């Protein structure tokens, strides 16, 4: 097999078996696998996904040169990962100039100019989830996190995106609403996909069949339904689609079914990541009721009187920003970064073979007691102005970096800011019958607790 590759490279790594390679190591999950490996190896070693071999990486400066310096000419694609019909068009999983083209067509739908404008619609659902939390604080019902986030989040994305408005936990049978709950993201340790890892021959077999690991209903659901939308009805709006169909007017031309891949892409992105990292808050606000006050006095600093949060006040937030960062040092919900090897390479005084899939445990190194004092323990003040520098963008690396980095970062910080001023105006978050005290990771592919987080509210 390609199994010697590391073992003539001189690379350390848990000595692979036949065919399956290390996988069976996953069955504590991604993450402690990573914890370990770093823990027992050093600085860098390797795995095998099936055949695949991996190289984790831990350096800063061999982590900048392949997210930054070598992105382009190098490490330029992720890990091709499953059957995926016509979403091979997606951004996130498009490669080499047909990724550079999106990334370039779909940019200026990420700028702070046009976010801005997004703001008041957010907002909007900013009262929405208040009041849906006002009946469940008034009546002691204890509260499912992932839910009411989950509902929030539905719906800034339906009319971010589309301009649909829709109260979506209350109105959980609405056609569009249902399984446009969706797309959740993807558990890469399942039965499916570990199989595929360990027979990736059998993908293009799947593909002929065009069985794709996104449900074909939802997606058929969705074509149409901007399709439709097509009219065209304006026949304003500050939405993606319209900021994504108002490009494709005046190197560009976007498709219009690419147009559809990446509105999928986008809720995919954005859906269950937002309401993940809402509840990881949550949670750690209601069990640090210090560091909850502390956040309610800033908001009603920055807002007397429950003022309605906007674009500059957000930012003028600094506890707020640090709440929400050191949450997902605690909880980097994408766990890895990756980029395909290329070419052949020298980088930082290691040979790197073509082929290789390089891998940055973000989860891992977020938690090496190396940069990070007690990094079990949630500390807000590791993001201060003061301590705020010793921290290398390269070991704290929840967006990814570079070229490829989130592009849907400034809008996710936007989103979840906007919603936790809101709820916390409102509401103080209390551990209670149920709270897994502490909080259990589960042992799947996903980044999220065992049993989901539930708190009671109280309206201030
Ligand atoms: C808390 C929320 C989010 C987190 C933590 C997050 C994190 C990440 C990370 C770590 C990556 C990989 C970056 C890399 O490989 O260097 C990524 C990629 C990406 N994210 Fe996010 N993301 C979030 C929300 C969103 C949202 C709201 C959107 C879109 C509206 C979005 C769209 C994307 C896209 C399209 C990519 C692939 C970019 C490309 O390949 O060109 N994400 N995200
Ligand atoms: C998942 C797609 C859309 C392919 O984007 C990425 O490659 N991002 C990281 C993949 C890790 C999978 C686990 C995961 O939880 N995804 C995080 C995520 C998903 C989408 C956008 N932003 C962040």
């Amino acid at each position: 097999h390609s199994h010697g590759l590391f073992k003539k490279l001189g690379i350390p790594g848990p000595t692979p078996l036949p065919f399956l390679g290390n996988i069976l190591s996953y069955h504590k999950g991604f993450c402690m696998f990573d914890m370990e490996c770093h823990k027992k190896y050093g600085k860098v070693w390797g795995f095998y996904d099936g055949q695949q071999p991996v190289l984790a990486i831990t350096d800063p400066d061999m982590i900048k040169t392949v997210l930054v310096k070598e992105c382009y000419s190098v490490f330029t694609n992720r890990r091709p990962f499953g059957p995926v019909g016509f979403m091979k068009s997606a951004i996130s999983i498009a490669e080499d100039e047909e990724w550079k083209r999106l990334r370039s067509l779909l940019s200026p739908t990420f700028t702070s100019g046009k976010l801005k404008e997004m703001v008041p619609i957010i907002a909007q659902y900013g009262d929405v989830l208040v009041r849906n939390l006002r009946r469940e604080a008034e009546t002691g019902k204890p509260v499912t996190l992932k839910d009411v986030f989950g509902a929030y989040s539905m719906d800034v994305i339906t009319s971010t995106s589309f301009g649909v408005n829709i109260d979506s936990l209350n109105n959980p049978q609405d056609p569009f609403v249902e399984n446009t709950k969706k797309l959740l993201r993807f558990d890469f340790l399942d039965p499916f996909f570990l199989s595929i890892t360990v027979f990736p021959f059998l993908i293009p077999i799947l593909e002929v069949l065009n069985i794709c690991v996104f449900p074909r209903e939802v997606t058929n659901f969705l074509r149409k339904s901007v399709k439709r939308m097509k009219e065209s009805r304006l026949e304003h709006r500050v939405d993606f689609l319209q900021l994504m169909i108002d490009s494709q007017n005046s190197h560009k031309a976007l498709s219009d079914l690419e147009l559809v891949a990446q509105s999928i892409i986008f809720i995919f992105a954005g859906y269950e990541t937002t309401s993940s990292v809402l509840s990881f808050i949550m949670y750690e606000l209601a069990t640090h009721p210090d560091v909850q006050q502390k956040l309610q006095e800033e908001i009603d600093a920055v807002l007397p009187n429950k003022a309605p949060p906007t674009y500059d006040t957000v930012l003028q937030m600094e506890y707020l920003d640090m709440v929400v960062n050191e949450t997902l040092r605690l909880f980097p919900i994408a766990m890895r970064l990756e980029r395909v090897c290329k070419k052949d390479v020298e980088i930082n005084g290691m040979f790197i073979p073509k082929g290789v899939v390089v891998m940055i445990p973000s989860y891992a190194l977020h938690r090496d007691p190396k940069y990070w004092t007690e990094p079990e323990k949630f500390l807000p003040e590791r993001f201060s102005k003061k301590n705020k520098d010793n921290i290398d963008p390269y070991i704290y690396t929840p967006f990814g970096s570079g070229p490829r980095n989130c592009i849907g970062m400034r809008f996710a910080l936007m989103n979840m800011k906007l919603a936790l001023i809101r709820v916390l105006q409102n509401f103080s978050f209390k551990p209670c019958k149920e709270t897994q005290i502490p909080l259990k990771l589960s042992l799947g592919g996903l980044l999220q607790p065992e049993k989901p987080v539930v708190l009671k509210v109280e309206s201030r």
